[PDB]
């Protein structure tokens, strides 16, 4: 906890920009644009990536592989290993929650079960009775532990990192015909008193002051076998960690008289708010390192008009240190990962120009994906930040939701460390 | 010099022979669901503070508002101020989102679906198929090792496996018809039998909830309430541990669900339905049952939630545990003299229950839990004294004497603090964290 203390930096938004910097449309990700969502399988065929990478899976499983030329103990290891891994994503909807006000990431608590229950006492309908951004700050940070975080951070929201135009579905639309339908939509800032969706906006209040990033820390052995399977269940289950965490802390900060918008992969660039809520520093290989996990952590955030205390942003050397390492570059197995200095200037349409950072081409990353059937993650494997076969992994050291009681206590808070 | 606490050695010196330890007779019959003190006719009306005759979590609410308006985050309790006062309750309402209807009870409905064809995870995997291909692994010994590495991954704190006593079962569920929407759920409930039939798969129909007689094996899961909110009971942060942990049982379910369903077998979710989750913890070796009537943990003792989890995977049945909880409850009798509604007993077990709520023909300390029940609305939470008074909830019960573990005798002789104080992800203790610590080892034998 002193740590992090001795690594504040004063206040400001260590992310710097020029004036070319637009917002960027959801869209433009690998995982969604037109010009990277076709990718072949072993096969020669050309699917949706994702539906090739599960061909791939397949493939492994009869082949008795856990990965990429990667034999399994067995066959029964193999399938065991892409079962976990499915098993994990049970909460999250068509890999990263991204649409907002569907499904699990509604913007309004009003229709939920829980809601509902709780009517009769009032919390959501009743104003406010602690307006201090100090408490508020204690309270919501105690209540993001209990909802799951490992990290929690706070930041002024910074609508640079909004996207322009979300990826969603027509509100009536029913999940199976979900993929098949999905739209772009505006995200605006406009003087309303909630957050609200029409038929043409999402409309986010103006009152919007403020954005609660979490981190869920990922476990490491898993997260070492990558690119194989058990890599691909530890980033699968903290995806629904992610989505239980935002419904949680929405449902506390709607019960403590305020609005709250849920996002998980949705709404805004993750690694942006991240750093702007000192959970760690930017990095070659483009994730947030934080101090305690690297960049080997999922990040979420939750949108809100609570008043709160901004935490600062924290410089430990990352900048410096990515500068020479290049270790990520290395041994990215497509190339994806660039060995020379950050630049304002996107590589391609799924880089957000404007900003410094190491670019980075997001589309080859993808392209590894059906090859080796995963989500590949050699570059959070290889780094150093995040250190300190599958079967001994299975037979190894396992504790509650992957976390290590060897780390855990680095993660302990008292109120001194919350505000 | 002080041995360090080792849970696995603990567990190890205090595993008894297979068997079930719980001592039935013959007038032991299947439990109608319905006849708990949540849900039973003569329990389930309580009156408010003002004495309008409600149901009892209605007059439950009326006073956890009428505390909050007086600043209080419990009976007679003041808090620093209206924000704190509302602040606990807040995060107790909080709590509850994956939860429906305060326990998940009803089955094969909302997040208890008995298959997974329907669910949002299903349809996005089909295309790989793995809940439709046969399992590739049959050996119990590897499952069992696979499924309990799932279920910490899945955030079970412990796990354990026994065979499936279906004595537990309730005879009949409750739950609601299968063309009632939320809106209408608690105004619609109905009892449905629970069957076990030579069918496939677990199917229900019009009339009948049917188990498969291949459903061997039941997996029970503990997840471990914070210590220093539950030392708030009565007051509001007693709730709020016990309100996540609901979340976390039912996030537990069915990502376990999922995994044996991938691995080609069937399985069925219950968090608070389906059976008596106490009897199948100590079945499976959790811990013991206590003078309380909970299950007492040598981990977290009796401040721990379980859920479980009824599969036909093949599975090693673990050994049940007798680290002395049965003696200690005999002379100890601190719940039973604080317990605000003395709803607990004072005296021997027997096999005769105490009133309806009660499964006679087992040998048990018998509790009225009317009484329990009753003094939920006049304190506007989940009581919960019990568990905080347990010496076992206390995490330095145990020491090692040079050749053995054994308990410290010497155990047995406010809520503004709790915001400000310690805590950690999920609410766990990194202090204590290390003892559910899990290798291959102490997951299969
Ligand atoms: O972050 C992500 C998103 C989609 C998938 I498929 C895997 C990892
Ligand atoms: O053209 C296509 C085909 C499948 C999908 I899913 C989306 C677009
Ligand atoms: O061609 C396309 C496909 C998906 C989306 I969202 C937008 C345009
Ligand atoms: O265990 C339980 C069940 C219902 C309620 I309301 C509180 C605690
Ligand atoms: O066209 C398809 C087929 C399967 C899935 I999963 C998504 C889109
Ligand atoms: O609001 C209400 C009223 C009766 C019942 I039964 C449940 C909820
Ligand atoms: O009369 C009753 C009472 C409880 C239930 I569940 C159904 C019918
Ligand atoms: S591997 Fe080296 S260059 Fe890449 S992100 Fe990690 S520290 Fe930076
Ligand atoms: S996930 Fe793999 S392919 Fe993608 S950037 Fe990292 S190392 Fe390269
Ligand atoms: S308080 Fe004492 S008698 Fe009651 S359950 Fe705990 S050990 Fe047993
Ligand atoms: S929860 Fe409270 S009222 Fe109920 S048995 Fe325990 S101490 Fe008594």
């Amino acid at each position: 906890a002193e740590i992090r203390q001795q690594f504040a930096m004063t206040a400001g938004s260590p992310i710097i920009v020029n004036d070319k910097l637009e917002r960027y449309a959801e869209v433009r990700t690998a995982f969604t644009h037109p010009t990277s969502f076709f990718k072949p399988n072993y096969k020669g065929e050309v699917k949706p990536w994702f539906l090739s990478a599960y061909d791939e899976k397949v493939r492994q499983i009869e082949n008795g592989e856990n990965g990429p030329k990667m034999k399994a103990k067995n066959v029964g290891e193999a399938r065991a290993g892409r079962a976990l891994e499915a098993a994990g994503w049970t909460l999250d909807i068509n890999y990263g929650n991204i649409y907002p006000n569907r499904f699990f990431m509604l913007w309004s608590g009003e229709t939920m079960t829980n809601t509902q229950l709780w009517a009769p006492v009032g919390l959501d309908r009743r104003p406010p009775d602690t307006t201090d951004p100090v408490e508020l700050t204690n309270y919501v940070k105690f209540a993001a532990r209990m909802a799951g975080a490992d990290l929690v951070g706070v930041a002024r929201l910074n609508r640079n990192w909004v996207y322009s135009e979300a990826v969603t579905i027509p509100a009536d639309v029913p999940y199976e015909q979900s993929l098949h339908k999905e739209i772009e939509k505006p995200i605006v800032f406009k003087d309303v008193p909630l957050p609200i969706e029409t038929d043409d906006e999402l409309i986010i209040p103006n009152t919007c002051e403020n954005v609660i990033v979490a981190g869920i820390a990922m476990n490491r052995e898993m997260m070492q076998t990558a690119p194989n399977s058990m890599a691909c269940a530890t980033t699968a289950f903290c995806y629904s960690r992610m989505c239980m965490f935002d419904m949680w802390l929405c449902q506390f900060i709607r019960y403590m008289g305020y609005y709250a918008i849920p996002s998980c992969n949705g709404v805004g660039q993750s690694v942006a708010f991240a750093v702007e809520a000192g959970l760690g520093q930017a990095s070659r290989m483009g994730a947030c390192i934080t101090p305690e996990f690297g960049p080997n952590v999922r990040l979420t955030k939750v949108f809100t008009n609570m008043p709160l205390v901004p935490d600062k942003p924290i410089d430990f050397g990352v900048t410096e240190f990515c500068e020479t390492c290049k270790k990520c570059a290395r041994e990215c197995p497509s190339k994806a990962i660039t060995e020379g200095p950050r630049t304002f200037e996107g590589r391609s349409i799924h880089n957000q120009s404007g900003k410094l950072q190491w670019q980075n081409d997001y589309n080859k990353c993808l392209g590894y994906w059906p090859e080796s059937g995963g989500y590949c993650g050699v570059c959070v494997a290889v780094c150093p930040f995040t250190k300190g076969n599958i079967t001994e992994v299975w037979d190894g050291k396992i504790n509650t939701y992957g976390l290590d009681a060897d780390h855990f206590r680095d993660t302990v808070s008292f109120r001194k460390d919350r505000v």
